[PDB]
């Protein structure tokens, strides 16, 4: 490819960007159910980073007639085709409250930090654009089983777009670490421990579902 | 900033769209009127390279009605960014000349002459305008232009930036550039073809830059279309 650096702190400030970000994903979080040993969830900081993806504009054409139909509940319109491949410092600071002890009721609470990071990406994503509102979407990821033979992205009546069988679809993200800093004070006993590593499991898949509902195809990022 | 990996091999090409400037390139060069100590110039091989510039958003507004006479020529929302460009990557060009010694006697001698174009200095404001279905490119200014104290808007079209355009009023686009040049080592004890070697990287330094201004610099531009 080539590389580009691109700056657009008179847009919106970086700062400003990944507090809106924040405030998304927050806005997730506290409106998701929890679990018995974890009582407050919050993203504490977000930071996009400074390194971004290697974008690969595959296909541009006009967009697809599914956002038609959405806004029937012309031209000028352009939608975007992009083999996009992120290995970025995307950083997420989350911090909860771990509720510590079966034995009686609610022993004691902690203090829980934990950091998603590194987070790897190949994927088929579509920009579209349509007076006025612009469209962001993860179609697929690349290694996915039914590209096979060639069969292009953007059929409709494709098992990508129908989105029928969701079950059998690889997932958009292929990478990712979360880890998790307590005070020292509890690094000993592992029912501490075990909390805290099924509390990583309920983020990760939390995480999950949250970029399910809102950058994977049939799920939208509108601007 | 933001560190971003664009590619477009889809759409050629690295090949073609190489090919495509070292052809304009060529055809500024062979229609440019050439001194008594330069026989022929020539552009063997070009390369964008891999390494683009450093662009900073700097504002956005709708189009310049410039473009939509330029297509009355032959629609919202239509959008153009302003853009603080900063290119010092690694676009290369290799162009080949024939050089030119009379010393002794007359016409005594011509010279294959090998000239490697490098590390070209940029920093700028362009303009990058989308209407449908057509993408236009143009460097309006340098970034150190004496029109733009005062803090003018660039974008008034009243203003010198956008409606004048003389040929020396605005610092030239391209601010730097280094051309090596490589001969027969035989020749590296003689001062004079030196000498001429050195006339010779000053022309071409002067009839490339002249090359980007009437290539790139507003009201010249560059257009990619869709259809
Ligand atoms: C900095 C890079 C400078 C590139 C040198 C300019 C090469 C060039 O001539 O570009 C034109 C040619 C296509 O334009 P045309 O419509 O065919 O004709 C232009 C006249 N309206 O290629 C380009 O457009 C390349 C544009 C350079 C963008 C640099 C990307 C980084």
């Amino acid at each position: 490819g080539m590389s580009f650096d691109i700056n657009w702190s008179t847009l919106e400030s970086d700062n400003r960007l990944n507090d809106l970000i924040r405030k998304h994903l927050n806005s997730y979080l506290q409106n998701t159910q929890l679990p018995s040993y974890v009582s407050n969830l919050r993203v504490l900081d977000f930071d996009l980073g400074k390194v971004g993806p290697a974008i690969t504009l595959k296909e541009i054409t006009d967009p697809l007639d599914e956002f038609y139909d959405s806004i029937r509940e012309s031209p000028n319109d352009i939608q975007f085709l992009l083999e996009v491949e992120y290995k970025g410092d995307l950083l997420v600071t989350i911090g909860a409250d771990l509720v510590l002890n079966y034995p009686v009721e609610k022993f004691m609470t902690l203090p829980v930090k934990l950091s998603i990071s590194d987070i790897g990406l190949h994927s088929l994503c579509i920009v579209a654009c349509l007076s006025k509102q612009l469209f962001l979407s993860f179609l697929c990821d690349v290694s996915d089983p039914a590209l096979d033979d060639n069969q292009t992205v953007l059929d409709p009546k494709g098992p990508i777009l129908a989105a029928t069988k969701p079950l059998e679809r690889i997932s958009i993200v292929r990478s990712m670490k979360i880890e998790t800093e307590i005070g020292e004070q509890y690094q000993g006993q592992g029912s501490v421990l075990r909390s805290v590593g099924e509390l990583e499991q309920f983020l990760f898949t939390i995480f999950k579902d949250f970029l399910r509902k809102e950058l994977a195809w049939p799920s939208w990022i509108n601007l």
